[PDB]
């Protein structure tokens, strides 16, 4: 039961950990460029390091949640997979806009290219349980019985 | 297993999907006014637009917490529709605010409205599955059993 | 099945709510700072209110994540118990940070070390949930079939 899921959870764990990781170099950029809270303007170097963070923060929320309908609905391993693809691409976002925000453009597609194919496999899997039923029930004649709307 | 959460499944990627649309929206107004990444500050237009999807992205974690919560523990189908009213109103939310500040406000009530409805449903589900077990307990005397505090 | 969780869903739920309370508080700074949407600048006392709620956003999904991982793999109740720790240290992060930003720290870092707490429990149990099968599958020189890579 449990470990039909493990993978994701593993996958879930490694993104949070990715996440701390970011904030650890926001807390760094802040004493770099003397930046103190409650501020989140500064230098162009550090408002890139921080929006870099906010921006991976934003889509953490829709990485998890098309993570697990993926990796429930369609298949563990591919979504798993998947998930790690897009960890690695989000890491190689916020390294290539801390240093310019043209550099932050190849990881930045590559994540949506990984984050648009976690998406699919989640429709694909949402579909594989919806279209089959539906198909058996309008072959039956018991449509109605199934989904009267 | 899998279909008894299908419905909540399928809501959370239209949910994810609405978020993509915020999301090219921003990007189509940076272009409309020149705003630069790393930048989030410029005409009050598009100060409106990245201000409503912010929001948006704030209370996305919220709204999929509570439709799980009330979509396994009270009911599948109340949870869902609750969660399509909810998404529903924060596209107009999100159409209203690029307009004006004062436009947002009915879809705004209309979602928070929705999201409130769904906080209720998950706090009676959480209740139906716990006060009649304790009811039981203390009709049977076996409360400590059930809970010593 | 789902009261092997409800535990889970009640502490995630009280998360919400208190969600909900950080954002009465900003709608209540706004008024007293006349701060009109779509502004998030203003003055340092609303400035460090507004703050501390986007920075509660931010780490709500990653405690969530977590919780669920660490309550799921590890013992609910272990992870129940210091999901209510981290919700406090917050609510008095919150509290702190409204009056002073150093006022903030103390909670801040009892609320950073029950995150870092739920981190280790969801590793803790991710690895009894793999480490037990490797070792049995190894014992056995059955790993290959457990594990080619
Ligand atoms: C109302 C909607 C109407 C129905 C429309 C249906 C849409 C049709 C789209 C194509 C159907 C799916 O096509 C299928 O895609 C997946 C993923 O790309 C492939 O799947 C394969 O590669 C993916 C890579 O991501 C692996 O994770 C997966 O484990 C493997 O099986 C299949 O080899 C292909 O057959
Ligand atoms: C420590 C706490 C003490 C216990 C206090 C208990 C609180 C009492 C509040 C009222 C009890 C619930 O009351 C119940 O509400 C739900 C939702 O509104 C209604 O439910 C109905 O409408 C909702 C609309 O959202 C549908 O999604 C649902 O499928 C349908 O059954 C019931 O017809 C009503 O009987
Ligand atoms: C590739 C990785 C290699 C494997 C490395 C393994 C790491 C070893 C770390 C220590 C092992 C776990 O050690 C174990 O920790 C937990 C939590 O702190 C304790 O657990 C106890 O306290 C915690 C407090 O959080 C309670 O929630 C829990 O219900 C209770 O059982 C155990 O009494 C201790 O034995
Ligand atoms: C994966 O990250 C991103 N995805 C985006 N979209 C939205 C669009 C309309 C492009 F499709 C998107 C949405 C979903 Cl659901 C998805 F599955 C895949 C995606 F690509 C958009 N922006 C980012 C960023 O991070 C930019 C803010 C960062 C920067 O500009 O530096
Ligand atoms: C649904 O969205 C919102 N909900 C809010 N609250 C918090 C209050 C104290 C009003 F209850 C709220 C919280 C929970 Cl948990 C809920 F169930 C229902 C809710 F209404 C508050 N603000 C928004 C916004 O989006 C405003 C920032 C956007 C703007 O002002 O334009
Ligand atoms: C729990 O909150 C926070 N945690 C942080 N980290 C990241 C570091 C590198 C410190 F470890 C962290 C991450 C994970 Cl995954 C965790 F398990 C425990 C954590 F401590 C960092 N910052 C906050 C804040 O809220 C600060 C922004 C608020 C302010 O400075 O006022
Ligand atoms: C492992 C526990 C870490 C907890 C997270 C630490 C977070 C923030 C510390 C910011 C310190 C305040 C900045 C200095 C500003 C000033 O002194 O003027
Ligand atoms: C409704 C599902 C949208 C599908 C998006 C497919 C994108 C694939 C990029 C590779
Ligand atoms: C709503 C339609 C779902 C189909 C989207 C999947 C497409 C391509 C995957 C390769
Ligand atoms: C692509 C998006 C597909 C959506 C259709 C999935 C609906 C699942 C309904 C299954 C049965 C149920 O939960 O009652
Ligand atoms: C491979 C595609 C074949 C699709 C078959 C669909 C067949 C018939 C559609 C008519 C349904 C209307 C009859 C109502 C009776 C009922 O289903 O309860
Ligand atoms: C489907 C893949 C889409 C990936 C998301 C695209 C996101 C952001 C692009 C912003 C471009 C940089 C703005 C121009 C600023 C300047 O040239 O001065
Ligand atoms: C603890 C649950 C709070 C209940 C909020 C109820 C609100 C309903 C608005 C319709
Ligand atoms: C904690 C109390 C839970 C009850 C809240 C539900 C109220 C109204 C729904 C109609
Ligand atoms: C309204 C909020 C209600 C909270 C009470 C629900 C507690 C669920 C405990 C069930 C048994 C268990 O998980 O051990
Ligand atoms: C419909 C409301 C009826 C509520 C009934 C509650 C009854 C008695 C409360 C006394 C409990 C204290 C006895 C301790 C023994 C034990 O439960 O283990
Ligand atoms: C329970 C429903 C509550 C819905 C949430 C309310 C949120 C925001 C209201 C902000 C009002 C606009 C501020 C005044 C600015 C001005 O008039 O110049
Ligand atoms: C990979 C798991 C990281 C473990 C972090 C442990 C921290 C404990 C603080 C008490
Ligand atoms: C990846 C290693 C996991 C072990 C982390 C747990 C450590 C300490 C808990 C007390
Ligand atoms: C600490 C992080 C530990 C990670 C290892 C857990 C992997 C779980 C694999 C279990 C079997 C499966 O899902 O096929
Ligand atoms: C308590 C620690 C004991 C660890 C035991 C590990 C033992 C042997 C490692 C050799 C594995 C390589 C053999 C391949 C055959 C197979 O497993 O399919
Ligand atoms: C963040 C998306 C919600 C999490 C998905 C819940 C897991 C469904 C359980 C399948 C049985
Ligand atoms: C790309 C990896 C291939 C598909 C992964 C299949 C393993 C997951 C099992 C399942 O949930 O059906
Ligand atoms: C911090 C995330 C790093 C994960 C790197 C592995 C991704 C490649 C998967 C093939
Ligand atoms: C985002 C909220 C957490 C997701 C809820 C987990 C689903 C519980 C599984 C019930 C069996
Ligand atoms: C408003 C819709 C009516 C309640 C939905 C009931 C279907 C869900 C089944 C369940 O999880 O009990
Ligand atoms: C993008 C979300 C749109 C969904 C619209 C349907 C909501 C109405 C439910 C009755
Ligand atoms: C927000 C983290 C994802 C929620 C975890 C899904 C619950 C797993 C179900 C176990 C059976
Ligand atoms: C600290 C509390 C002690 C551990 C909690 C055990 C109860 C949860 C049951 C489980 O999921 O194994
Ligand atoms: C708003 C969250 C408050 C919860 C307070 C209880 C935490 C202490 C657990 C021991």
């Amino acid at each position: 039961g449990k470990d039909e899921v493990a993978l994701l959870a593993a996958v879930t764990l490694l993104g949070v950990l990715l996440q701390a990781y970011f904030s650890l170099q926001v807390i760094s950029a802040r004493r770099a460029f003397r930046v103190s809270p409650p501020l989140t303007t500064g230098p162009p170097e550090f408002e890139r390091v921080y929006r870099a963070q906010v921006n991976c923060s934003e889509y953490f929320p829709l990485f998890l949640a098309t993570l697990w309908v993926a990796g429930i609905f369609f298949h563990e391993g591919a979504a798993a997979l998947c998930g790690l693809v897009y960890l690695f691409a989000r890491l190689r976002y916020f390294q290539g806009y801390a240093r310019s925000a043209q550099l932050r453009l190849a990881p930045l597609y590559a994540s949506a290219r990984a984050l648009w194919l976690l998406v699919a496999l989640a429709a694909l899997g949402l579909l594989a349980h919806f279209l089959p039923a539906a198909l058996r029930a309008a072959l039956l004649g018991r449509l109605r019985t199934l989904l009267p709307w």
